[PDB]
């Protein structure tokens, strides 16, 4: 139902939005490691999909002014801030950076060091090269479906310049 | 007198305190850039250096004890905790990686181009390969003396554990 869909959405939300600190860590891709793993990657992808599938709760509960506590709606909006700045420079590092990042990410497994020995006959790379970057498809598509969910609004009004 | 150091130290304290976002993306060294530079280093041994004058006030205004709002002396400790845990991870990838970043860290000008060809007599290296191994000996200088003011409180009371 027209609930159902909203309460995972909500439950979500506030998943996200409590644990703030921890998906700022993830979502600035602020990495101290000297090379990203496939791993990361996997985590990173999941991450960004649940931020564009809340994004319009995002986009309600930072712009919602109501006429009591506007010590609780300007936080609000001070995590959304966060978050979107973070989701707009994952947008800049996996585009531009992109080919740089296939180039430094190293496998965790047997089976990603098999794939990193192995070709793919349509592309050459090697077939890890081709699951990080198809991966990072991925990364780039939801954090678009993210951009567009916050830039075009309901009744088509615009929302945050991305 | 006993006042201006710690006047100038209070200054600094909170300085430091209220630009607190700032000085963890510095204290992070989280470096998207795809090399270090000598500049991104002169700031962090001055940064750095700051941190291990003020640390005394960093371990009284996080341990103060007062019987009113327990929501500031909480705020004021989770504040310390992310600057802890930001100098402490510096010490890690500063000391462990020195060789590598020594390896890693391009010149910003032609006087740094002109120390990257010239070689040290003493020891080969390149001079610039030197002046950010003694940048980098005095980031774990002024690093290991915050942790000394840290682990080791007045009456040779114990502090927090590096």
């Amino acid at each position: 139902i027209g609930s159902d869909r909203n309460e995972i959405y909500q439950e979500l939300f506030d998943f996200l939005s409590n644990h703030s600190d921890l998906f700022i860590i993830i979502l600035s891709d602020q990495s101290s490691f000297s090379h990203p793993t496939l791993s990361s990657l996997k985590v990173l992808k999941l991450t960004c999909f649940l931020f564009s599938k809340v994004s319009s709760l995002f986009f309600k509960k930072s712009t919602t002014t109501s006429s009591s506590t506007s010590t609780t709606s300007s936080h609000n909006r001070t995590q959304f801030n966060r978050f979107h700045y973070c989701l707009i420079n994952l947008l800049v590092k996996y585009s531009v950076n992109s080919k740089q990042i296939i180039e430094l990410v190293k496998p965790e497994n047997i089976d990603e060091e098999l794939l990193t020995e192995k070709i793919d006959f349509s592309y050459r790379k090697n077939q890890f090269q081709i699951l990080i970057k198809e991966t990072i498809t991925s990364i780039i598509h939801d954090l678009l479906l993210y951009c567009r969910k916050v830039s075009i609004v309901q009744d088509s009004n615009f929302g945050f310049v991305c």
